């Protein structure tokens, strides 16, 4: 670590990290052993032919964000002088023109929101060696530009361009004079309305192409959104796409489509990925005519084509649809209807490769469980955001994706188990003795926030007991009754979080015995369930229990239990390796209590509670602990002698505290502390009576920079490896010439 | 100026309202007019003959919560002098026993929340006058008493006794030998499982009877709550009832019951209320037994009877229920079923009397709207927390069975038929959504996730809608149409409504607010409003309240082009505004002169200001109340005297303010109510509200304030003396901070 800029090694290539230290130069301190740099978050405003000297050994410049609040001035060759300028970033820095005298080594340039409005060849003619080139955000409401100006064969030069990204940018035409080696195309939010036969006239190679947000249809648009000529659509000739032989992806997001050509795909049998949704297409979903052309894409998107004024009965699916060998995932959220029948997703049955169906946000009250057993391979069903009902009787950031969101549907670690459903954010409010007959055989099963209120007796999963992954957060539900969920034999991971039944009873409150019965269940989150109260006793016996989290409850009332009842509430848990006890408003955890607690415990975080005086000779109990969180306490003081105690922690977070003196016996215990966090206590200073630990966190406390604090400052030289991050975070409260510099930029001893 | 107690004359008396003044004894400091003292929620610790000695004139008594955060120590008979003490509460006091040297000439005695276990003849027997007396929470699961130990007719000789309420009192029998002149007897949570036959004789006069919450069903109790033997309803003997002919009310609310033996009312002709919510009779409703032995029956619930695992396919409802003629309410919570269907309410179309059909909470999947034009006097249909889908081409005084609050906002019932349809599923409104419905002038759509683009036609199927509420939605209404459907509106909530159709240069347009010539009220709380695209006059002769909190008129008032100076002066006749929580920090000089000068009311409380300039307040001659608190001000002015003469209250508390200018309000003044509460005030210099003439005003609101009580304090510490015309509550609030020895309590010391 030197100052101003942490530093640390990858590969044979050194990374200097100046991101965020508030700076307003091209530091000083960087070696010539740098070869990529970080400047970004800063203050800095100039660009000089000496900002970037000596250096030589550089491939790369960050300084995205420069200034942070006229714009930052970069002078002509600022850069022509690195011959090793590989990357080049120089996102939001409100830049008037493409910077005039720039290095010819340069592969991928980014240069987006900032004000260029004219691209002419005095900017980039010149950089052949350029491969990725991003321009997005350059005349995007700015009314200081009618249209971002492009001066012909702008791009007709640079023949190693592989991707051009000038999406968010007001084009009228489309660029002439473009690389054949192009690969990528993003022109997203562009503004053309008109696609010819000649715009894209011999880009044989390029595989991704990106025209959404030309004539949008705003449903729920995170950005200014102007539609066209009423219900006008982007109008693309049938021959424009002729040449495209070579194209995987085609995005055509927000277009406000109505016919799609099938002339379109005649030369394209490559196609892997289609995004269709939010558009107008009902009608072409139901007359699949394109749906013929597509044998090799594996997922399908036509999402919010839903008609407004509409909601109809059954959802209309082309047969044309059974054409689509190769899908995997299909994506229908919103077309809006009221049920689902077997008949209906007809085409999907005999497609052999289908493993993800999205259907969330239809708002369908009645499904076939049924249908779903004509599947080959299905293992995601997304039912998200419908009116399912209990079952009765019958036997900001442009590097990212706006029309297409990339997080998984369902979560990885419930996913991991098998089939999952998701039934989440229905109307299920309790569990109908009918509501999982005819289901597959379901792994994962997400009901969450369903206010469901069912009393819980043991019957309610019994049509699939061999559930592994079991999300019920935000629900109603009650399990006073032992036999609650124990159908579930197989059950690894149950999430309760957030859970108040409608069933108090008195001497039967809170009852936790049904815990005891599973044999296999690993993760138990029970955050913020309220409870304050045990009838079940505190012996809740369980070598199945790895992981509880019992955050938002309310140990401090059992632990005050007159009759002292609940001390070893978690001895019997003997395989827990990870507890949290955060957010249970604890002031004086009982001595004996805590040292009752699973000797087997690897994490243990008692943080935004109320604490006081913590017991510290009591963690010789705990030979396992790498982790304890005490964050978020008001803690005053800390062991002199932590040697004494523990020999197996690593990591010691206790930031937010009231911490004024930090003792002289620290390093007393080969304490194997890597990570050391006191950062936002009360330190005024650090004494001198106070190789292992990698990481200080000290941030944010009153430092009193006398001479008498420069003890300190030859600590953090003599031990240099040991990392303190946001340094320059650290600061004088004191004295008043003193009161806002940093420990580091001190002049000592004056 | 009266220590400690707001002395209010109330009918033809003095009250005494020395409650919740941190207070540790009695003060001898109140009058002798007195006749009532409220000493509630203090911190006093014992009470004997020399506390209220000097009174003999008192006749009410609170005491009500003392002490708070040990017990209360009354002696033998320190209110044996109070020769004139009708009543006397003293609930919530940690009582071990009953006080023992009382007057006869108590007439009302509330002893509720203390640590009473028996009951002796030695304290209340000898007190013949009672009326009223209240003993619940006693005996409340102590773990100390099994029984609420009661001598055997301890209340034979209250021969006067007219309300007993032993409520939430662990005895399970009826005491023996009660007085034959009660009228009303509350037995809630008593655990009383078997009701007798000789356990109600005697009481003729009987007019009220409470017995819920023996063997409960436990749907949401907010307190300890105990089913009796696995499901076990309550046991009444068939003769229980045989002598109260003359009973009215009759609670049997989470009894368990099965079944109604039609039996226990072949007395009561006269019963007008029947209280059995949370009870187990679907079967009961569906075959009505004792629905034929209520004639004169006005109000009825039977919610949350609904049975576990079962979501029916219709209710069930006995025709035996156009033998409750009398019927003005019918309460139906909680059967839960999917589909209500015109037929299944039949036998309720052929009743006169009948206004309030409640709904709420049965979950209902669809309705058949036609069925409630069959009904005459209709006034409140409240369809709540129902299914409904877009339809195309602690307190112990309270009543805890039964919801006591208005089913609906009054205001909004006012208009006159009103239909509830918060918390359902409509999640946009189907061209077919009000078809055959009554004409509705109160109509409530809160909270059902709707995402509707209005055009103005959504409405036509009931288009004299007045009094319409929308908050907590996503609605749309970009569109110069929205909502122009409903000309005859009066008041319009829009409280917390985010739409999904944000284009850019329509973004939030508000010209729909045009068309309405009777728009009174309009409420625009929290839309995120920070871009607004219309040309600026937004006229409306009609508008007389616009709530626009949380919105970002900061935002728009910064604007660079000025195109929102003139943003509410085209709103002439709107006379409350309420501009706060718009995290405003300067409000421009010119779009402050374009407030309509017309307003009567402003509020800018809660936002960010520091500087107020006061001389704009002259182009405002109506305005009477301004209301600044919770900003940041520092400087008042020295003249505000000439810049408003119309001006009657000043809220100014939490603010930065310590300087009191040698101007101000005196002679050419400014009426009537000022409030600089918690401010930064260390002293004030009399040059600040001069005695020229007299200042009309009476009120002025002072405490919380960082005051300095050596010798400075002693100008206006006269001067309070001396305008006794003028109030300054809470005068225990009134705080010194400055002198080390003075920082607590103060000013009056
Ligand atoms: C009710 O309770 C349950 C249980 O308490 C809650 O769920 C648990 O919730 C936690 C918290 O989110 C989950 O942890 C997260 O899981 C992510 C995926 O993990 C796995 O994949 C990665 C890579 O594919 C592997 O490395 C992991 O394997 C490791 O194995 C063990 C753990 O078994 C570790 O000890 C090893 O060291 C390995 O790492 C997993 O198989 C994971 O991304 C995520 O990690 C980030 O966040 C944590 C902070 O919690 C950081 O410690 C960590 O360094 C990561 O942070 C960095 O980088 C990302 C980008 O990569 C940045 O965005 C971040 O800022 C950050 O700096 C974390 O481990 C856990 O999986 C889950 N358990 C269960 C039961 O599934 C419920 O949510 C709760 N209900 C509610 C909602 O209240
Ligand atoms: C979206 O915007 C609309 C527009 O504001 C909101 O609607 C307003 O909401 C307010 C605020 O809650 C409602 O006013 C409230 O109305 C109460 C009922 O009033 C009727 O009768 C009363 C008694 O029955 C009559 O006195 C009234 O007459 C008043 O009439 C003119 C006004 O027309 C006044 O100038 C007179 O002086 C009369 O007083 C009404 O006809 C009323 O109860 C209530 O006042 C209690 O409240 C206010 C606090 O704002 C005090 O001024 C007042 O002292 C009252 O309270 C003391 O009393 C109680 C128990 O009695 C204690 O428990 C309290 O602490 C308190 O100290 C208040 O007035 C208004 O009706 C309503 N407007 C419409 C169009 O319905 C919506 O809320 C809003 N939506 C939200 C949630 O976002
Ligand atoms: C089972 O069911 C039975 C009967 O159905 C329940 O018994 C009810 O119990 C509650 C206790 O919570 C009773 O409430 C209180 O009554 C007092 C006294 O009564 C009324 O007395 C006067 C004459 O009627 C008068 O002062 C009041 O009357 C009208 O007054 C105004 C007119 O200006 C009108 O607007 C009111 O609505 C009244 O109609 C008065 O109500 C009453 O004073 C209590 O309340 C209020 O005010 C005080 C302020 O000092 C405040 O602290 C309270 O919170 C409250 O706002 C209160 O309403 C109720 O009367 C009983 N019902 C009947 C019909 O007798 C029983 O509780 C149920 N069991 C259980 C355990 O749930
Ligand atoms: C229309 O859909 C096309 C294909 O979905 C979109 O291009 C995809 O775009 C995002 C770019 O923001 C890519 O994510 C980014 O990629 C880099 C390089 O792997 C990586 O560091 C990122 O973090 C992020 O993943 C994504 O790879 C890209 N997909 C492919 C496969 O080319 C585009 O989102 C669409 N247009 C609009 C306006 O949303
Ligand atoms: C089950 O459903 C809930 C609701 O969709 C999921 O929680 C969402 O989770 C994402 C990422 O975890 C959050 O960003 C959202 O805030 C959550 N939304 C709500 C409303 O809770 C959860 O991911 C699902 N769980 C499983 C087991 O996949
Ligand atoms: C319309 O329905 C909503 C939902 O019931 C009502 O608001 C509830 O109103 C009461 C009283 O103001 C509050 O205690 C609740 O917390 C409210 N909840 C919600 C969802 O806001 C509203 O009162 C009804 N409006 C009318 C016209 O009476
Ligand atoms: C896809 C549908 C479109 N909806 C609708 C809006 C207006 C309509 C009119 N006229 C309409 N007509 C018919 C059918 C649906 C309609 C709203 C709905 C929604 O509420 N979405 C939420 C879910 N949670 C996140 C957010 F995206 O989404
Ligand atoms: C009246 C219904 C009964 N409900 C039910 C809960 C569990 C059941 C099981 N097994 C059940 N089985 C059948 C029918 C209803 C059932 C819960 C539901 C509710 O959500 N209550 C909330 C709503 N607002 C506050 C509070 F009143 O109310
Ligand atoms: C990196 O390049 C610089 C510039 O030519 C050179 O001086 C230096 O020796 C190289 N780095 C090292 C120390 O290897
Ligand atoms: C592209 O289109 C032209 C049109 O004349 C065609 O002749 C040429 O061969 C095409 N190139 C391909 C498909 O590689
Ligand atoms: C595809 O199927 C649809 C509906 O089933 C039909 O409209 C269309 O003609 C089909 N396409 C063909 C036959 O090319
Ligand atoms: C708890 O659930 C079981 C299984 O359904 C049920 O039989 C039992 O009655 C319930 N509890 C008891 C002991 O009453
Ligand atoms: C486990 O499961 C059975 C249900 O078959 C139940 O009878 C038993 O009591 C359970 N044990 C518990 C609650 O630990
Ligand atoms: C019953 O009440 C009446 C008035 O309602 C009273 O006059 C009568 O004395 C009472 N009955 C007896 C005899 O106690
Ligand atoms: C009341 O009506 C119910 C349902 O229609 C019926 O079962 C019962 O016999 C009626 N009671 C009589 C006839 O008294
Ligand atoms: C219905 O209400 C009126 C209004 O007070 C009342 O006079 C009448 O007696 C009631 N009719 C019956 C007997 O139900
Ligand atoms: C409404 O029609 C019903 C038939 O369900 C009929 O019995 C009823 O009398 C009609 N309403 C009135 C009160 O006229
Ligand atoms: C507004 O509504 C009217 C009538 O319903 C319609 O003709 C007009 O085109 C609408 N469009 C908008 C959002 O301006
Ligand atoms: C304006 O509102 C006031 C009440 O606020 C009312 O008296 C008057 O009639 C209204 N006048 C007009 C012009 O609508």
């Amino acid at each position: 670590r030197s100052y101003p800029c942490d530093e640390k090694k990858q590969n044979d290539s050194v990374i200097a990290e100046c991101s965020n230290r508030r700076l307003q130069e091209v530091p000083q301190t960087v070696g010539k052993y740098v070869t990529e740099l970080d400047l970004s978050d800063n203050f800095i405003t100039h660009i000089t032919n000496e900002s970037f000297q000596g250096l030589q050994n550089l491939t790369k410049i960050n300084l995205n964000h420069n200034p942070n609040v006229n714009g930052l001035n970069i002078t002509d060759g600022a850069f022509l002088n690195l011959k090793n300028l590989r990357e080049l970033l120089l996102e939001d820095n409100q830049l008037p023109q493409i910077p005039s005298g720039l290095p010819e080594s340069l592969t991928e340039l980014s240069l987006i929101q900032n004000n260029i409005y004219n691209i002419t060849k005095e900017g980039i003619s010149r950089l052949i060696n350029l491969k990725n080139l991003y321009l997005a955000w350059n005349c995007y409401f700015n009314k200081v530009c009618e249209k971002t100006n492009i001066e012909d064969g702008v791009f007709e030069t640079l023949t190693n361009l592989e991707l051009l990204s000038l999406s968010f940018n007001s084009l009228s035409h489309v660029p002439p004079k473009l690389p054949s080696s192009l690969r990528k195309l993003f022109l997203s939010n562009t503004q053309i309305k008109y696609i010819s036969e000649e715009d894209f006239k011999g880009l044989i190679n390029l595989t991704l192409l990106d025209l959404s947000g030309n004539c949008p249809r705003c449903f729920n648009a995170p950005f200014p959104c102007v539609p066209c000529d009423g219900g006008a659509s982007i109008n693309i000739d049938r021959f424009a796409f002729q040449n495209l032989t070579q194209l995987r992806y085609l995005n055509l997001s927000s277009t406000s489509l109505r016919k799609i050509n099938a002339a379109w795909f005649k030369n394209m049998p490559h196609l892997k990925v289609l995004d269709l949704e939010f558009n107008y297409l009902v009608g072409e979903i139901a007359s699949g005519a394109f749906l013929t052309m597509l044998p090799r894409l594996e997922i399908l998107d036509l999402s919010f084509n839903y008609i407004k004024g509409s909601y109809p009965q059954h959802i209309n699916i082309s047969r044309n649809f059974s054409k689509l060998l190769s899908l995997r995932a299909l994506h229908l959220r919103g077309y809006v209807f009221q049920e689902l029948r077997e008949d209906d997703f007809q085409p999907l049955m005999q497609l052999p490769n289908l493993s993800t169906i999205n259907l969330g946000i239809n708002f369908i009250k009645q499904i076939d469980f049924k249908l779903f057993q004509n599947f080959s391979n299905l293992e995601i069903i997304y039912l998200s955001e419908n009116r399912i009902s209990p079952l009765v009787k019958d036997t900001f950031d442009p590097h990212s994706n706006f029309y297409h969101f990339t997080r998984p549907l369902i979560k990885p670690q419930c996913a991991a188990y098998g089939k999952a459903l998701d039934l989440s954010l229905n109307s299920i409010f309790f569990i109908g003795p009918n509501q999982f007959e005819n289901l597959p055989d379901i792994a994962c099963l997400n009901l969450s926030a369903n206010s469901n209120a069912q009393v819980l007796s043991g019957t309610e999963f019994s049509a699939i007991p061999h559930v592994k992954y079991l999300d019920l957060t935000n629900n109603r539900l009650d399990f006073d009754n032992a036999s609650a969920l124990t159908e579930l034999s197989d059950l690894e991971v149950l999430d309760l979080s957030y859970n108040s039944h409608y069933f108090r009873i008195a001497g039967v409150t809170h009852h936790l015995e049904f815990i005891q019965n599973f044999t296999n269940l690993k993760v138990l989150n029970l955050s913020h369930n309220n409870i304050y109260t045990l009838t079940d006793k505190y012996n809740l016996e369980s070598k199945s229990l790895v992981e509880l989290v019992f955050s938002g409850n309310r140990l401090d009332i059992l632990w005050n239990d007159d009759d002292n009842r609940y001390i070893s509430i978690f001895k019997g848990l003997k395989n827990l390796t990870r507890l949290d006890l955060s957010l249970n408003r604890l002031k004086h955890i009982p001595n004996e209590a805590f040292l009752n607690l699973p000797a087997s415990l690897t994490e243990l975080h008692i943080n935004d509670n109320m604490l006081k005086f913590f017991n510290w000779t009591l963690l010789q109990q705990f030979p396992r602990l790498e982790l304890l969180d005490l964050r978020g306490n008001k803690l005053l003081f800390l062991t002199d002698s932590l040697s004494d105690f523990t020999s197996s922690l690593r990591t010691l977070l206790l930031s937010h505290n009231r911490i004024s003196h930090l003792p002289s016996g620290f390093l007393s215990e080969v304490s194997s502390l890597k990570h050391l966090d006191l950062s936002s206590n009360l330190l005024k200073t650090i004494n001198k009576s106070a190789t292992k630990l990698s990481m200080l966190e000290l941030h944010g406390n009153p430092f009193e920079c006398t001479c008498d604090i420069g003890d300190f400052r030859r600590w953090m030289d003599e031990h240099l490896n040991v990392k303190i991050p946001r340094l320059v975070d650290v600061i004088c409260a004191s004295p008043g010439d003193q009161r806002g510099k940093s420990i580091v930029s001190l002049e000592l001893t004056t």
